[PDB]
DNA sequence: GGATTACACCCAAGACACCAGGCACGAGACAGCAAAAAACAACGAAAACGGCCAC
């Protein structure tokens, strides 16, 4: 299980059913652990592992027997050849369960590392998963008959291997247009060296989509000196110049006024900065003049502790 | 019988090819002030964030 949750697991073991015994793995549940060792497979009953420990003392874990296997993890398996699979799939048990509703949101490769996990192969090898229907889904008449055959083989393969179970919501997406200082930074990085060596191949093009996401953020994050003006500059967040804070300044006050609590999301810490830097502005002016109320933000990231957490989700 | 009549035997002029060496090509192989100094372009990038364990 996620170390977010391993004082949760033990605990409906304790609530549940205490005649079940239980043993989290760290120092307590290099000979330390070896007494731990001792009296765990006949006096211990289940084993906790967070999904990062198992390579700390996996020296003295995967070489005994096991039981029933239950990992609590979905998102961190997806696709194979991974150090997923160095640490995982060589248990020595049948029983074999993951438990998370969200296993498929990349790819079938996914797919056929997840299955592999559970069941030794009732598909096949990896070529020969791939062979089998990965291109005719992806491309499909022509395709679809011979392709809805061989894909509802796949379903009835696989289906008893997998349980499946299933406000308001309004969804309006607004497509505002690149500013024309932007336009001149997107045409700037369009039409350069670095993408065509990027493109030729000795660089990734996941350096290329990062920088030109960098630009349509706002202007003033494809600059070199970003850590030297970040928090000791009150003009490297400005507004207006992003294309997004007319629809982000209109869009939030018509809430402030209206106390809807709503939720700002980025992906980013260094856009969190810019960000700051104009809500902070927003809070000078609005306290400056006269009947308003402070906008009182706050940001989380992997920065902070993982002890501050619900303080700030309850706050 | 023995010498004219004929035919064999060889040897000398002859030729073609042989043996080598020249002669020309043929392309490598060069190989081209020294000392002093200054300008002077080009040799030339893994993003960013999280979830951790160990401080």
């Amino acid at each position: 299980c996620p170390a977010t949750v391993l004082r949760q697991w033990c605990n409906e073991f304790h609530r549940w059913w205490p005649p079940l015994r239980v043993v989290i793995l760290h120092a307590i549940g290099e000979s330390r652990v070896k007494e731990l060792i001792d009296s765990v497979f006949t006096r211990g009953h289940v084993i906790i592992t967070t999904y990062v420990g198992l390579r700390i003392y996996s020296k003295h874990l995967l070489k005994r027997d096991w039981g029933y296997a239950i990992l609590d993890e979905g998102h961190k398996i997806r696709n194979p050849n991974s150090d997923i699979s160095l640490t995982c799939k060589q248990l020595r048990t049948p029983n074999r369960v993951i438990l998370s509703g969200t296993p498929i949101q990349n790819n079938l490769t996914e797919l056929w590392s997840l299955f592999d996990f559970i069941f030794p192969g009732r598909l096949g090898t990896l070529p020969v998963f791939q062979n089998q229907f990965a291109i005719p889904i992806n491309v499909g008449n022509l395709q679809v008959q011979v392709g809805y055959k061989c894909a509802v083989t796949l379903k009835d393969l696989i289906s008893p291997y997998l349980l499946r179970r299933v406000p308001k919501k309004s969804e309006m997406v607004l497509f505002c247009k690149l500013t024309a200082p932007q336009h001149a930074l997107y045409e700037k990085f369009l039409r350069s060296d670095e993408l065509s060596r990027i493109l030729q191949g000795k660089r990734q093009v996941l350096y290329g989509i990062d920088i030109l996401r960098k630009i349509c953020n706002h202007p003033d994050l494809v600059d070199v000196h970003a850590k030297r003006r970040s928090k000791k500059d009150p003009t490297y967040g400005s507004a207006s110049k992003s294309g997004k804070m007319q629809v982000v300044k209109k869009l939030l006050e018509l809430w402030k006024s209206q106390g809807h609590k709503t939720l700002l999301f980025t992906q980013t810490r260094q856009m969190l900065d810019i960000l700051e830097s104009f809500l902070e502005r927003l809070n000078a002016k609005g306290a400056e003049e006269e009947d308003f109320v402070p906008f009182k933000f706050l940001r989380m990231d992997g920065t902070t502790s993982i002890g501050v957490r619900q303080s700030l989700v309850d706050v």
